[PDB]
């Protein structure tokens, strides 16, 4: 808002590095990029309580400079490997209660803290992905009694540590932190890389983000965060919100897949996992042009309390899987209370499966899943309009759908029961 990088020796528009200048202004105050074009040699390390707005940021780093080399911001910098060695204290906690007991804590009122379960899986980073994760602010302390600004929503045994734990480093030996109460407004990003890679946010707002990147909404530990009016041409992954993202809302989002710069290796549509809670996507388009093929457009694995609403999907390929809820069991928190509502799906090909529900294991948990107002425009699916698969002992139960498919399609069930699926033809 108030200060310019120019005031800290920053030069725009000539392809010289300004990262230090931007970071210097961020330390002093809010930052207005003057509607000019800034060039950075590495991600801007963000500052809690700051607004950055009104300009374009391009990376100077060469494609394949290494992970996060091309990134625009480190809005926080959590990655499971750097969170893993942080010492974490045992605490008592009760499902529904904002009160914990922690022997020999050093939390003060106002401190952001991270609550996590000791239950979890070893994930892609070869480290614990807790069954449950929560950032919350301390609002009271008396001896071992700590009060939080939000309840604990699990019966799981938790441990706690300072969200920003002094002495502990992350990538490029920068301190491990969560970005608090920061705002990003009217920014154009221009990178080959994740415009954010490592990240962790709490009460942050991204408003008016446009341009080109590997990704549209991608990062770790997005908490009490809003993403609004995001319109990005992406080359690999529409959205992942990993490592315990919760109470985070995406609205007015245009995921435009990049035909020229498409990277087909490990392509991801919207893929939500790593114990997310109360994450919503509302009013969005996923546009996959000719020449680009995403195998799975929207999938939820390891997310709960999810709402995906007011969606348009257009793909220019065949045999895509459109909407998917999956659970691989073990110590993955259940895929519970998932609403897909008012999704129009166009395919120039013929979808494989439009609605999929898949329990891989005897201990897989999928409950209170609804697919309401799903319109599929395209040829009769090659596998199924709608497929449910459980196991003999672990059936898919209670699933609900309203589907509008002018070319109909197969209704495949395999160890599933107690569904309620209305099919409507065109013309009301």
């Amino acid at each position: 808002v108030f200060l310019s990088p120019r005031n800290f020796g920053g030069v725009p528009g000539t392809g010289v590095d300004s990262v230090a200048a931007i970071e210097a202004a961020l330390a002093a105050g809010d930052v207005d990029l003057g509607g000019e074009h800034w060039f950075i040699s590495r991600p801007i390390y963000c500052v809690s309580g700051r607004t950055i707005q009104n300009g374009k940021i391009s990376t100077l780093a060469a494609q394949g400079s290494g992970f996060m080399a091309g990134s625009i911001f480190a809005p926080g910098n959590y990655h499971p490997v750097y969170v893993d060695p942080v010492p974490k204290l045992a605490c008592s906690s009760t499902n529904g209660s904002a009160t914990i007991t922690v022997s020999s804590h050093e939390f003060v009122v106002g401190d952001l803290v991270r609550l996590s379960s000791t239950r979890g899986i070893i994930g892609s980073d070869a480290v614990l992905v807790p069954w449950y994760m929560q950032l919350a602010r301390v609002v009271g302390v008396s001896g071992d009694t700590v009060k939080l600004d939000a309840p604990i929503d699990t019966t799981e045994t938790l441990v706690v540590h300072k969200a920003t734990p002094a002495g502990y480093n992350a990538r490029f030996n920068k301190p491990l932190f969560v970005l608090e109460r920061a705002t990003f407004r009217n920014i154009e990003v221009d990178t080959w890389d994740y415009w954010t890679a490592d990240s962790a946010t709490f009460e942050c707002a991204f408003e008016g983000i446009r341009g080109k990147a590997r990704s549209v909404v991608y990062g770790n530990t997005f908490c009490r965060t809003n993403f609004d009016n995001i319109d990005i041409t992406f080359s690999n992954k529409a959205s992942e919100m990993a490592f315990g993202s919760h109470d985070t809302n995406l609205s007015n989002i245009k995921f435009r897949a990049d035909s020229q710069n498409w990277d087909s290796t490990n392509s991801v549509g919207i893929s939500w996992a790593e114990s997310g809670r109360r994450c919503t996507l509302d009013n969005w388009q996923l546009l996959v042009p000719q020449g680009v093929n995403l195998s799975v457009l929207v999938r939820i694995s390891s997310h709960r309390d999810v709402q995906i609403r007011k969606g348009f999907i257009q793909v220019h390929s065949s045999s895509n899987n459109i909407l998917s809820v999956e659970h691989y069991g073990g110590d993955r928190p259940p895929c519970n209370n998932i609403l897909f509502e008012d999704i129009d799906v166009n395919a120039t090909g013929a979808a494989a499966v439009v609605v999929d529900v898949y329990k891989s294991a005897n201990d897989s948990a999928i409950n209170a899943v609804r697919f309401e107002g799903i319109s599929y425009r395209g040829a009769t699916p090659s596998v199924a309009l709608m497929r449910q698969r459980g196991t003999t002992s672990n059936q898919v139960t209670g699933v609900r759908a309203s589907l509008y498919s002018a070319n109909g399609g197969a209704f495949l069930v395999s160890s599933a029961m107690a569904w309620d699926v209305r099919l409507y033809g065109p013309g009301l």
